[PDB]
């Protein structure tokens, strides 16, 4: 079957994306933000991403067996907004506007329960037969947590937790409270490493062997003037934090900056001042989730754990789940957040139609790619001089080994918030100055934010304490003693790291580069950070890459077979 999965809607939505499954294989998958260049894909149908998906696979909407949306939108409208006003045809016109998606007739339209979509994005793509399912996000239509059993190609829900008790919303609110912003929870995770925890309950949570209770909020609380509990939980958490924490909310400041010639947004206080709150929030999240995970594993009799929902992006937490006595194996897809419910919805429907879903297979490279002619057009367009090295991978390795920072835009764009060797900025893993250089000089981002490494899978048994694939940088682990001091820009003082392991099959070019690098500096390991300007999405097109390259003080750009230098 050919099934197009979608997320994103014009009204109060984020993380628009589209994924196309053909006979159980991912033909194409991308996030709207990569095309619009507007981060988070807010308040939009995934128009560009779905257009890309069909173009990639050489299909039109008339070739689809089904279209799937990763929320029960009709139920949300009916229960929260006073009615669902759209026929399937009218809904399709919104999701897939006819001016971009000409169609003779309407494909079958399927709405999939949000947490089922999240669950399908983990289970069906994991390459594992069965396991316990833990979904933790902000909120679906109603619930913020789902515990389920994945087995026999089926997903059976065991229990849920109502939205008012959301761990996702909690974490967003803390992030907003600290001035990092609710839209940047990844930053809160990074800040947390710098703080100390005193009381992980925050005088709000109570923990037990199956999870948590939130005494702060009535679990059945429901906003009568909305379709999720975000505002209600925001009001509760902000009042509580101000009452118990020594610092009041950080505030955003909008002022005209003469040097930039525009009004810029800043924070009133340095968010670093809130590092203890960050640490404490991370600790509460971890403890809550440890209990939920232990509980679903025990109830299902499984030792393989699937995690999805946006809280599953918390690599620090994931690392600590992996080492628990109750967990033998773990799979978290790169698209654990809402961006993955397009894929998840497509999978649930495809499975229902009798297809067998193939494993993701250690790669997230499903977005657009560009031929040498296409890259050349973007280059020629700008009039910059460039080279076509006989051995580009060897040359890039040499640049990295010397301490230079290299833009790397190769093959199909990776999907999800982390660069994985398709759209990356690369630097030395071995350099004790590279971290400060990239934060302060290249990206001009917070000094306290860490970096993480890519390495050959073929060496990771020697480098990391665990011999397993870590394809997505979604899970922390620790290095072995021989590597405790060798890799200062990407390994913390406590030996922890957030790796990508790279197989030759997953990414021949990046694998070959890392191999060359290893010949130069002993270890086929590099620093791998997102290729973007601050606050902007990862670059997608050759023109995107050249633009950001032009803006940042980096040494070179390897784009397709071409090398541009500053
Ligand atoms: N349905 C719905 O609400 O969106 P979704 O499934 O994409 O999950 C979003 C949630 O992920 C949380 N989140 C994102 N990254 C996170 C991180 N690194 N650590 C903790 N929570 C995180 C964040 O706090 C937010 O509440
Ligand atoms: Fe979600």
């Amino acid at each position: 079957m050919r099934v197009l999965g979608l997320n994103g809607w014009p009204r109060d939505f984020n993380d628009a994306s589209a994924a196309l499954l053909v006979d159980g294989r991912i033909a194409a998958f991308a996030e709207e933000e990569r095309f619009t260049r507007k981060k988070h894909g807010y308040n939009t149908a995934p128009v560009q991403a779905a257009a890309f998906c069909l173009a990639q696979a050489g299909l039109t909407v008339d070739d689809l067996d089904a279209v799937a949306f990763g929320w029960d939108l009709p139920a949300m409208y009916r229960e929260r907004l006073g009615g669902w006003p759209h026929s399937d045809s009218e809904a399709l016109d919104i999701l897939l506007p006819r001016d971009v998606f000409p169609r003779r007739t309407d494909p079958p339209l399927h709405f999939v329960q949000h947490h089922l979509a999240h669950a399908a994005s983990a289970y069906y793509f994991s390459g594992e037969d069965r396991g316990a399912v833990l979904i933790v996000d902000g909120q679906g239509e109603e619930e913020c947590v789902t515990l389920a059993h994945a087995e026999g190609g089926k997903i059976t829900v065991l229990d849920t937790v109502p939205g008012a008790w959301s761990l996702g919303f909690f974490y967003e609110h803390v992030s907003e409270y600290t001035g990092l912003g609710g839209d940047n929870p990844g930053k809160l995770m990074g800040l947390a490493a710098h703080g100390t925890t005193v009381d992980e309950t925050l005088s709000a949570f109570a923990f037990d062997s199956d999870g948590y209770r939130l005494n702060l909020i009535d679990p059945q609380a429901r906003d009568p003037e909305d379709w999720d509990e975000y505002s209600v939980t925001e009001r509760a958490w902000f009042a509580h934090l101000e009452r118990i924490y020594r610092l009041p909310p950080n505030e955003f400041v909008r002022r005209y900056d003469p040097a930039k010639g525009r009004v810029v947004r800043d924070t009133r206080r340095d968010p670093y001042e809130y590092r203890d709150l960050a640490a404490t929030a991370q600790a509460a999240l971890e403890r809550a989730v440890f209990g939920l995970a232990d509980s679903v594993l025990a109830r299902t009799g499984e030792r393989t754990l699937f995690v999805a929902g946006g809280v599953g992006l918390n690599a620090t937490m994931n690392g600590k789940l992996l080492t628990r006595s109750t967990v033998d194996k773990m799979f978290v897809p790169p698209v654990a957040s809402d961006i993955g419910v397009s894929l998840g919805a497509a999978a649930a429907v495809a499975v229902e139609l009798g297809d067998r879903i193939a494993p993701m297979g250690d790669t997230a490279a499903w977005g657009p790619e560009f031929s040498p002619d296409q890259v050349r057009a973007a280059l020629d367009r700008t009039g910059l001089a460039y080279r076509e090295p006989a051995n580009l991978e060897r040359e890039v390795a040499a640049l990295i080994a010397s301490g230079k920072v290299v833009g790397w835009a190769q093959g199909r764009g990776e999907v999800g918030p982390r660069a994985l060797g398709q759209r990356s900025l690369l630097g030395s893993a071995h350099s004790p100055t590279m971290r400060d250089h990239i934060n302060l000089r290249v990206k001009d981002r917070e000094w306290w934010r860490p970096f993480a490494p890519s390495m050959l899978r073929s060496v990771s048994d020697q480098v990391l304490e665990v011999d397993a694939d870590f394809p997505y940088m979604i899970m922390t682990t620790k290095v072995r003693a021989a590597y405790a001091e060798r890799l200062p820009s990407v390994v913390h003082e406590d030996w922890s790291t957030r790796p990508q392991t790279v197989t030759e099959a997953s990414n021949p070019r990046y694998h070959r580069m890392l191999t060359e690098l290893g010949d130069l500096v002993g270890d086929p390991v590099c620093l791998n950070t997102s290729f973007n300007d601050r606050g902007e999405p990862i670059v997608s097109s050759p023109a995107d890459a050249l633009l950001t390259f032009s803006r940042l003080p980096i040494d070179a750009l390897a784009v397709g077979p071409y090398l541009v230098t500053k």
